[PDB]
């Protein structure tokens, strides 16, 4: 019970910052997550025995893919930690329990292919789940690991509280489907502008939670330029793999997934920062002002991509 996780001085300080990078030491990632849970939620939220077992079954069910891997899981969970920590009084007990677990679990058993390629390949999962294919699968994988004997980290919640947290985790994971974000953020932009936004309205909380999930999921664009740049290599490694497989289906992929069209990548990132990232963190900073550091980091990285195109790097 009195067993606290303590990090080295540089991590203990840097971890509280939005732009924290969890480092190349995989065996430190569990303790970093448990440390974030203990300070976000409490030393009591979970039986340390069951959480540790949970964490390690979750790790085992991520694959060895260039981007959608165990590192991505802990990285997305860390972004949520900083949002939660900078917004102490806005989220309930069950939300702070749910959302970190939601983030660690959000890409379980990812193969490195989009919902598009699953449908064109005619993968079994595309017949099981017609929309948000991989995200319904990710949520299914979370339930199954929660159901392994000794793994139920919520065991100590009432029937209602348990369904409340599963519900938060399900919507949280489904919201990571980027196809759903555009309408989520538009709706949120309207509600905030017309003043109709109300955090006592569950429908409204759901939408704000969805946007937080998108913000955390995309958080590689809110790191320092060297992390953002080296992570982009992992992202495009998956995209080029998927384009290769599209070509094997006899379909010419979109230039973003064509490894012949690598020159178009810098311009590819401008479109993405302007179309997806900046809007996402703009509305987030409007609804939760203390998350402004993410928009600032995103704007700087937009500048760094501009400077790449202009041949300055
Ligand atoms: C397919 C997953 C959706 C996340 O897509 C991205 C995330 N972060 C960056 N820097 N670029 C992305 O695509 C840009 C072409
Ligand atoms: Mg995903
Ligand atoms: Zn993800």
């Amino acid at each position: 019970g009195l067993m606290q996780f303590t990090l080295p001085v540089r991590l203990c300080k840097e971890i509280e910052l939005f732009h924290f990078d969890i480092g190349p030491f995989e065996n430190m990632w569990p303790g970093i997550f448990v440390y974030m849970v203990h300070r976000s939620c409490g030393t009591s939220c979970f039986e340390l025995e069951k959480l540790c077992r949970f964490i390690m079954s979750v790790k085992k069910n991520y694959r060895r893919v260039p981007y959608h891997n165990w590192k991505h899981a802990v990285t997305v969970a860390h972004c949520m930690y900083a949002i939660l920590q900078n917004n102490h009084t806005l989220f309930t007990d069950l939300e702070r329990k749910g959302l970190l677990i939601a983030c660690l679990c959000h890409d379980l058993d990812h193969r490195g292919f989009s919902n598009s390629y699953l449908q064109k390949f005619d993968h079994p999962l595309a017949a099981l789940y017609s929309t948000s294919t991989m995200e319904q699968h990710h949520f299914s994988q979370t339930v199954s690991i929660l159901q392994l004997e000794g793994h139920n980290i919520f065991s100590t919640l009432s029937s209602s509280e348990y369904e409340q947290v599963l519900e938060i985790i399900r919507k949280a994971i489904i919201a990571t489907d980027l196809a759903l974000y555009f309408g989520n953020r538009k709706q949120l932009e309207e509600m905030y502008q017309t003043g109709s936004l109300n955090l006592n309205n569950q429908s409204h909380r759901d939408r704000v939670i969805g946007l937080m999930m998108t913000a955390c999921d995309l958080c590689s664009v809110t790191k320092l330029w060297p992390v953002t740049k080296l992570t982009a290599n992992d992202i495009y490694a998956e995209f080029w793999a998927e384009g290769d497989e599209m070509k094997k289906l006899g379909i010419q992929p979109i230039p973003m997934m064509d490894r012949d069209k690598k020159d178009e990548v810098p311009q590819g990132q401008l479109g993405f920062y302007n179309a997806v990232a900046i809007p996402c963190y703009t509305t987030l900073t409007q609804i939760l002002p203390p998350t402004e550091p993410l928009l600032k980091a995103c704007r700087d990285n937009l500048s760094q991509w501009e400077k790449v195109i202009r041949g300055e790097e």
